[PDB]
């Protein structure tokens, strides 16, 4: 029935999303009940930039100093402060929009969709994995920053990433929603390098069994193997270990299908060490490790 | 700034989405002012799947058999008709969260973005392009069945999709708001062949000034082409036939890049004839043609 890249709906958040300005510089800001969250370097003349001291730029401001608007409605501003690399604003008027939320700081491998926002007003929306060494390859211009990533269960919405930066390799970085980074990024104007990244072993297999339940099957053999004699196989390419935690987090997929997790991970070993020889994998010619265990049942289901 | 498969933001349509049932069928339907628009197959029972008689399924329905659920609220039907493929059931509320709103039969080679939804619930959301055959690669499970295809400017919606059903290639086909099958297709449990499909040409070269946008330039050369020439050489890989209305859509891509239209068409001319030798644009191993000029623009300003 169709297997696609696909993001939460995004109405939840489109009601919680503003404007900030601080002087000449404007990003977005997250309203939830009567506080905006924004990233702190919305205080930042395009000058203080290359290396800021944000607590000393922070004590020459006062509440009126932050424009906040909602639409064409300014929120007065009643209070601030600094967690970490987060402002927090204090408004006179709690958001009558307010989904039912938490914080949550996610693990590499975790998937999210980003709300991609200027001026506090919505752009488009969009899937991305938190990769083993802490970047997203997202799609962020300039004033993109306090874009939010975020999960849904049922009503609740999990908000874990805010935007602040883009590295020169091209992909992005952002920190949680208590202000503090993925990854060892900083938010100032310097060249930062990227760790070496990692395959997410977990996820191919997640969409291996994506596609079989698409019709891509040509890739499944008759072949059983153990979780060590498949690791020895796959560290050679750069695939993270495969742990019983992730065989388990498998276990309903493979129950679905009528394909054990440990028969899936023989096509796997096959695919490694043999390539695709021409043919494809829904659609792709390389094997995918952006979907999660949870995405793949979220929508097969 | 990186380049993504990227869809609109889904609020304003998830405030219109509605469950509608008639006797065990359930589906979606999309709630405007007083008047909620849902596949016709909503009125087949299970058995009459295979060749129904919508018209006299239809005389046998009064408006009370129609079951539409707005979250936990009934909506009272007060009147119902069938235009097309579609039903149109009045009922007595009028929604109050109705964007600005159009309908449109959108042309082959555009793209929209489908909020799938199941039970009147929004599931995800993604973008998608009609191919010249008529079909769309979705990701639509039972019960899928009236979620909408849609655009968005400033603030109005343009709704050009509702979608009915899949065929045996695993594509996906469906009507405009006004209940007419994109394609000649028809509503029935049939087995229905898509036409032979065919590249959408100005799609590619969209994507290609994309691909330049974001750092990927390995495949410029030195050369120009004539419209003429490019042609006949791409014909023979099955590319529709581009046209100086084309060229003249992409303009726009080519005064922000400072490379000419038909500098890029003499680029793709060599990877069509040439291949793409190892590399990849944009991470991909294939030329992909489900941007178009529009969606680069909107996404890279
Ligand atoms: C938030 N509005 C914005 C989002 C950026 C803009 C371009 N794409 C990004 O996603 N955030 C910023 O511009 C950052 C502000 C600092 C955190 C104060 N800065 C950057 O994103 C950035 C920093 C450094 C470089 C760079 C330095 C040296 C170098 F050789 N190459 C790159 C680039 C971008
Ligand atoms: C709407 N709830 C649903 C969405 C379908 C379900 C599976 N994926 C689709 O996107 N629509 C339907 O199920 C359609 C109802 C008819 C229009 C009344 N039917 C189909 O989608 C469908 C029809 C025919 C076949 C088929 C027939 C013969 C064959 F050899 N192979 C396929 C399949 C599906």
């Amino acid at each position: 029935s169709g297997f696609r890249k696909m993001a939460f709906p995004s109405g939840k958040v489109e009601g919680c999303m503003v404007q900030v300005t601080c002087g000449t510089t404007t990003l977005n800001g997250l309203w939830l009940d009567d506080v905006v969250y924004c990233p702190r370097h919305v205080i930042c003349t395009s000058e203080d930039m290359l290396n800021p001291n944000y607590e000393d730029l922070l004590i020459r401001k006062s509440n009126h100093n932050f424009l906040v608007q909602a639409g064409n409605v300014q929120l007065r501003v009643i209070g601030h402060s600094m967690q970490n690399c987060v402002l927090k604003l204090k408004v006179d008027t709690a958001n009558p929009k307010t989904p039912k939320y938490k914080f949550v700081r996610i693990q590499p491998g975790q998937t999210f969709s980003v709300l991609a926002c200027y001026n506090g007003s919505p752009s488009g929306v969009y899937q991305c994995a938190m990769r083993p060494n802490f970047t997203i390859k997202g799609s962020f211009l300039n004033g993109s920053c306090g874009s939010v990533g975020f999960n849904i269960d049922y009503d609740c919405v999990s908000f874990c990433y805010m935007h602040h930066m883009e590295l020169p390799t091209g992909v992005h970085a952002g920190t949680d929603l208590e202000g503090n980074f993925y990854g060892p990024f900083v938010d100032r104007q310097t060249a930062q390098a990227a760790g070496t990244d990692t395959t997410i072993t977990v996820n191919v297999l997640a969409w291996l069994y994506a596609a079989v339940i698409n019709g891509d099957r040509w890739f499944l053999n008759r072949f059983t193997t153990t979780l060590n004699d498949f690791n020895l196989v796959a560290m050679k390419y750069n695939y993270e270990p495969l742990t019983q935690d992730h065989v388990d987090i498998l276990g309903p997929l493979s129950a679905q299908t009528g394909i054990a997790v440990l028969d899936m991970c023989a096509s796997l070993k096959e695919l490694l060490q043999n390539g695709m020889n021409g043919r494809t994998i829904l659609g792709s010619a390389l094997l995918e490790d952006e979907f999660t265990p949870f995405d793949v049942v979220r929508q097969c289901s």
